[PDB]
């Protein structure tokens, strides 16, 4: 049994970029559950083999991490092209890890054919015909199915909480008590404005000391429908393996998601936040049935409620520590099901 994992549209090297980091974490968690796996990327490296040094058919399973296949600017993105060429040569079923609703599987050919550099690729080299099984992080599968309507080879849809890998890593540990320097914190990208309303609601004009880390920038928030006066402090990106430490600098950390994540996706940030020294505060709309934690104190409906909840936490260190103790206990209950999680993953990739 030999497994190959690749990122469909981003180079994989180290932990400097999110797509590279997530691919390496997945490689590591799969290796830790008893499996011979290789990451195949553009070049040979600490964690990877090169597309041109291996034969895709030497592998029995091909796992693909979702990614955008948009060609920005006027140049051939080799990370996208080489990955799809690799996929096109594979004979067996391809397992597509769907962790972001904006990144469903799709063919790059339709786009490539109309580029000025189209002469560099043939339809045969890029058109992927192998059957595809979408492994969705969404438990309802409704979004995954709708997102993959324009694809015919996708013959299967199965749910699996992929991003729980954060807590199942062999080197994982809960964050320790940290000196507080912020009231509220949130880390992430602008996500092409797909979450602007929620970001403005909970992180702007709060009167609190809030930090927004990640690729997002203040100048990106300009939608007239979601006005604001005072923005949080944007500090820039940091490595994915430093996120829990960053979250721990605040009294509370926010959990929000795209509309379609609601009552469906339990994202990586849920675990990165729950494991941190910051109290996890969740937008009620994101998890209306309170599947993450059965304690309403961890949920807020709007800006006003967030402010009040944070004020309560700043006023009582006892309450803050009580809530942290509860969320850490809940996280431990899921960690206790590691073996079941691993077996479920193996079942998902037909092992
Ligand atoms: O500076 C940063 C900010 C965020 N992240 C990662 O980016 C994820 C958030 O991704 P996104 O902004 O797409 O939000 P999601 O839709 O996953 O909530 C976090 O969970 C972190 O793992 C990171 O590595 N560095
Ligand atoms: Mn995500």
């Amino acid at each position: 049994m030999k497994i190959a994992i690749i990122n469909m549209g981003n180079n994989v090297i180290n932990f400097k970029t999110v797509p590279s980091s997530e691919t390496i974490y997945l490689f590591k968690v799969i290796s830790e559950m008893g499996l011979n796996v290789d990451i195949i990327s553009l070049k040979n490296g600490v964690y990877t083999k090169s597309f041109d040094e291996v034969d895709v058919n030497d592998y029995d399973r091909l796992i693909v991490v979702n990614s955008s296949i948009n060609f920005f600017g006027g140049k051939p993105n080799l990370a996208i092209l080489s990955a799809q060429k690799f996929m096109a040569k594979y004979k067996s079923k391809i397992y597509y890890l769907f962790t972001d609703i904006r990144l469903p599987f799709s063919q790059s050919w339709p786009n490539v054919k109309n580029r000025p550099w189209a002469y560099l690729y043939t339809e045969e080299e890029l058109l992927i015909k192998s059957p595809i099984k979408v492994i969705s992080q969404g438990i309802n599968l409704d979004i995954a199915k709708a997102a993959h309507k324009k694809v015919d080879n996708v013959i299967e849809f199965e749910y699996f909480p992929i991003e729980q890998y954060k807590i199942h890593m062999n080197d994982f540990q809960l964050s320790k008590p940290t000196k507080k320097t912020l009231d509220v914190i949130y880390g992430g990208s602008f996500r092409s404005g797909q979450r602007e309303s929620k970001m403005v609601e909970f992180l702007f004009d709060t009167g609190l000391n809030i930090e927004f880390f990640g690729n997002a920038r203040e100048k990106q928030f300009k939608n007239p429908k979601y006005p604001w006066t005072k923005a949080p402090v944007f500090t820039g990106k940091i490595p994915m393996n430093m996120v829990s430490e960053k979250n721990s600098q605040a009294i509370a950390a926010l959990i929000i998601g795209d509309k379609n994540y609601n009552d469906n996706f339990i994202t990586l940030r849920v675990w990165e936040t729950m494991a941190s020294d910051a109290v996890m505060l969740i937008d009620e709309e994101f998890d209306t049935k309170h599947r993450i934690i059965n304690d309403a104190r961890f949920y807020v409906n709007n800006r006003a409620e967030l402010i009040d909840r944070v004020n309560e936490l700043k006023h009582s260190d006892v309450l803050r520590k009580e809530m942290l103790s509860i969320q850490h206990d809940i996280l431990n209950k899921t960690r206790a099901k590691k073996a079941e999680w691993q077996d479920a993953f193996k079942k998902a990739i037909d092992l």
